[PDB]
DNA sequence: CGTGTAATCAGTCCGCG
DNA sequence: GCGGACTGGTTAC
């Protein structure tokens, strides 16, 4: 096989590299890598190296890496550009793996671990590590085994061995329901004392050294705790054994408000799953506890125990250990679904970066672009310092707040990256500037044609047309990968709707699910078989279809995030290719394209309807238009349609056969007007929305910018078995809105869009009647909690104290005295509840850590003093009033003359 | 910690005769 | 009470 690296480090003048050799063996080598850097040289000097602008460079080879670094400093002291890859490990990878890397994940050791630590005096600080480590479960991907390290004897209690037999039993048998599929995979090792546990752990670590290290909060908790505990007990040199090259560094992570310490393990790639999840999931959660995310992702029940975790080991060590093992499995279960490790490896190896750099789109693109230029003997510029400057973004059209019955939406495929490709925007393709008219003049096509030589953006920039820039070239590569995966995602999604349809009429039989590839549209033969299958088999097929769709979504959306990240990177000061002329070329061209095409679409539709001056485009944001289709429907007349699906076909065919051609002509002209390199403005139909045929549903409504709801029957070619709500920006979509409130508001909206005014009045009335029965957590607001100390003046609110911060301050006073009661963590999320006047907490709200039950000490009082009325008004009634007034509907029945009877 | 800007909204403080 | 200036936080794209 072709070789690939696992990890790379610079340590002094050596590169340390762990790799898979041509035989599939893990090896390690120390290489005295001699780096090259570059200086501009005279034209008279013969060379094959040129900077990106075609200026000649001389290569400077250095005895070692420290010399290369000192050279960079001296070139600054002289005031001359020092060109080339200054991150030597990236240059080393570029020299050592000069081909498209094909990696084999089966050869990569992926470790997944979690530790337990009993503490009586509150949260156990990683930096102190003053309490014994009393359990470690460490899953190894190569062995496919859970290794369990269990402390039987501790200053906090002596216990019996854990029982695998009780662990396997149902909760109802007194067992812990450790899943049967991992029971045979557990290797359990009890220890008489912490020193031997930890020494054996380290010996084990050396035999099975993680390449990828993951878990839940491993970077912020487990790794620093293990490192610091071993350090405290045995000394530094022993703790550094966690690094295969025996090097570690305390790294200080700085944010706006403060700082925290992590331990960098040279020769390991830490991908903490909570951070993988945050970057790649595209969710915002009310809580990031493993229980919470596990429930959301997998639909598994919370791990239930009696009393605090501080007492669980001594009260119930059996369950203590079992829950430690299950915690590790849960991360694996989420990964099997979401496939974030897979994604990380794909992107890391494509970029030829340390795998943990996937967290940084800047570092990712710097490496991609560097390797691309290197292929042509081109030399990258030195990084420069820049002051942070604001710059303009997208255009958002102000909508008339209203109901909107029939809507068709269109938006650009991969808008910003298509803009880069069409205009040819790149650091080295800048050809000059032209004199800019007001944007409006370009929008209406009255401005002078910017150039007859170069490809232009309405911000004033001109670009070469003779060759593609490295940025267009490389962005196109990831775009194509994205497109392939999105294709698989959409097929799996359409296949899911076939299964849902067939579930309406399931067969009374015993059979098995069909073995198929859900990434490809089902053939007719597959469709026939499905029509004959049992509900059990169909449901399994649906689950599989949905896992396939999830797999495609991860792969597509994060490639989309990556290429969109490059347009953004051009406006970040730390990016080697930062240039506000290019960033602004993208956003300004975007503003033009949207408003240009609104004009074109209005002109087209007025033409087919024989009107003038009528606004068919009601809304738009960045690269999207929302077209009112009432008039298209009315021209044939509602009476002519057999059912809902009949008008949906009509609109689908109208959008595809009439509007998309007109949209294309409109953008082709604009491409010519800007003299761009290549027409890439592709505005495909997104949604077809409307009320159910013959219903009183309003179809859709806008309250304002970025705030709307639509009843969608067809989405990007997927025809739903059941209509699906597309709700953006409204309270149903915000993690801050109470769970039960999101649910209730969603149902109000469903009823408005699908059923009408009366149905909405029916539901509202019931919700108002019954809401006080709702579990308190379901009706608590959620907020992030920053700067708690800044507003803390002797335990009470300082000036301008935020509501949720007041909540926390109230909480702190209530739980004073207790080291035991959960502390709110700065920067994390809290649940928030209003309190009735005259409550014993002496304030108007209370907040406590999110994803948790509030401590038993004060729970009963909170429930008794909860202000349901204020809660109702602020989270439900006010947003609903917003929706209804926009839609010109009433949530409460108005008096009529008929009331006289 | 980790690419960008536009936008609504909750809440505090305080004006507004 | 409603708005503006302002702080905080969260979403659309
Ligand atoms: N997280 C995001 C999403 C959007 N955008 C910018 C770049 C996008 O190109 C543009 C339009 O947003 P879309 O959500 O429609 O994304 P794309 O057009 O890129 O992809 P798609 O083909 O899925 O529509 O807005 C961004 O900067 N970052
Ligand atoms: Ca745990
Ligand atoms: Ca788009
Ligand atoms: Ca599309
Ligand atoms: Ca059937
Ligand atoms: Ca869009």
């Amino acid at each position: 096989m072709k070789e690939f690296y696992l990890t790379v480090e610079q340590i002094g003048d050596s590169i340390f590299e762990r790799y898979i050799d041509s035989n599939g063996r893990e090896r390690t080598r120390e290489v005295e890598y001699k780096p090259s850097l570059f200086a501009h040289c005279p034209e008279s000097q013969a060379t094959k190296y040129f900077d990106i602008y075609g200026k000649p460079c001389t290569r400077k080879l250095f005895a070692n890496m420290r010399d290369a670094s000192q050279w960079i400093k001296r070139m600054e002291d002289i005031g001359l550009e020092a060109l080339g890859m200054d991150d030597f490990k990236l240059a080393y990878l570029s020299d050592t793996y000069n081909y498209e890397i094909k990696y084999d994940h089966t050869k990569i050791r992926v470790a997944n671990f979690d530790i337990e630590v009993t503490s009586p005096d509150g949260f156990p600080e990683p930096s102190q590590a003053k309490h014994p480590i009393d359990a470690i479960t460490h899953y190894d991907s190569i062995d496919d085994r859970f290794y369990v390290f269990d402390l039987l004897n501790s200053p906090y209690g002596n216990v019996e061995e854990w029982s695998i037999e009780i662990a396997a039993k149902l909760q109802e048998q007194g067992g812990d329901e450790v899943p049967s599929e991992i029971i045979d995979k557990i290797i359990y090792m009890p220890f008489d004392n912490e020193k031997e546990l930890l020494m054996e752990y380290l010996n084990f670590w050396q035999q099975k050294t993680p390449v990828i290290l993951t878990g839940w909060n491993v970077e912020s908790f487990a790794i620093p705790y293990v490192y610091n505990r071993i350090k405290n007990i045995f000394g530094e040199s022993t703790a550094k054994r966690l690094s295969p090259h025996r090097k570690t560094r305390v790294k200080v992570i700085e944010n706006m408000y403060g700082s925290r310490e992590i331990i960098t393990l040279f020769g390991i790639s830490v991908l903490d799953y909570i951070d993988l999840y945050k970057k790649f999931s595209f969710t915002n959660q009310p809580s990031y506890s493993l229980d919470y995310i596990s429930e959301f992702e997998l639909n598994v029940g919370k791990l239930k125990y009696d009393g605090p975790i501080s007492k669980l080991r001594e009260s119930n060590h059996q369950r203590y250990i079992s829950y430690n093992i299950i915690a590790v499995y849960r991360v694996l279960q989420i990964d099997a679904k979401r496939q974030f490790i897979n994604l990380s490896l794909d992107m890391g190896y494509y970029a030829k970066i340390q795998i943990q750099s996937v967290f940084s789109p800047i570092k990712t693109w710097d490496a991609i672009i560097f390797n691309s230029l290197k292929e042509q003997n081109k030399v990258i510029p030195q990084g420069r310092s820049h002051p942070v400057q604001p710059y303009p973004g997208a255009f958002v059209k102000e909508p008339i707040p209203n109901r909107y019955k029939y809507v068709m939406s269109f938006d650009l495929t991969s808008a910003y990256p298509s803009i880069i490709r069409q205009v040819n925007i790149s650091p080295e393709t800048i050809a000059g500037t032209f004199k800019v008219a007001p944007l409006h003049d370009y929008i209406n096509a009255v401005a002078e044609r910017p150039s007859d030589v170069y490809s232009c953006s309405p911000n004033g920039m001109m670009y070469y047309k003779d060759r593609d820039g490295v940025v267009p070239t490389e962005i196109t590569k990831v775009f194509n990968q994205r497109k392939e995966h999105k294709g698989y995602m959409l097929a799996a999604q359409r296949n899911g709707e076939i299964i849902k349809e067939a579930l309406h009429n399931p067969n009374l039989s015993v059979d098995e699910p069909l073995d198929v590839d859900y990434r490809f549209d089902f053939s007719d033969e597959i469709k026939e078989k499905i029509k004959k299958l049992s509900a059990k088999s169909l449901n399994e097929m649906l689950f599989r279809a949905q896992r396939t769709e999830v797999a495609g979504m991860t792969a597509q959306i994060n490639r989309k995030a990556l290429i969109n990240g490059l347009a953004g990177a051009l406006g970040n000061v730390w990016f080697r290719y930062y240039d506000l002329r290019n960033a602004t070329a993208i956003t300004t061209f975007g503003q033009m394209a949207l408003q240009w095409i609104e004009r074109k679409v209005n002109e087209y539709l007025n033409e087919v309807c024989g009107t003038e001056g009528e606004a068919f485009v009601l809304y738009g944001d960045t690269d999207s238009i929302y077209v009112s289709a009432d008039k298209i429907i009315d021209k044939v007349g509602e009476s002519k349609f057999r059912d809902t699906n009949h008008w949906v076909d009509f609109l689908d065919k109208f959008a595809r056969e009439r509007m998309e051609p007109a949209i294309d002509r409109g953008f082709r002209e604009m491409c010519e007007y800007m003299n761009n390199k290549q027409h890439l403005m592709f505005m495909d139909r997104e949604a077809i929305a409307g009320p159910p045929l013959g219903s009183k549903g309003i179809g859709g409504f806008w309250t304002g910018k970025k705030r709307y709801a639509l009843n969608v029957w067809d989405m990007e070619g997927t025809r739903y078995a059941e209509p699906k709500l597309k709700i953006m920006g409204l309270e149903t979509q915000k993690s801050s809105t109470p769970k039960a409130v999101q649910k209730a508001l969603k149902e109000c909206i469903r009823r408005m869009l699908q059923e009408g005014e009366e149905s909405l009045q029916e539901y509202f009335k019931e919700f108002e009647k019954e809401f006080r029965q709702l579990n308190y957590i379901s009706i608590a607001s959620v907020s992030s909690a920053n700067n708690i100390a800044k507003y803390d003046v002797g335990g009470f609110p300082g000036p301008k104290c935020p509501f949720h911060i007041r909540g926390i301050l109230t909480y702190n006073r209530a739980i004073k005295g207790n080291i035991d009661a959960p502390q709110v963590v700065e920067g994390e999320k809290v649940y928030v509840l209003p309190l009735r006047e005259g409550n014993p907490f002496g304030d108007k709200c209370i907040a406590w850590p999110s994803g948790t039950e509030i401590t038993d000490l004060i729970k009963d009082d909170v429930l008794h003093w909860m202000d349901y009325t204020v809660l109702l008004e602020k989270t439900f009634i006010k947003p609903l009033e917003g929706f209804t007034s926009a839609a010109k509907l009433d949530y409460e029945k108005k008096a009529s003359l008929f009331d006289m009877f």
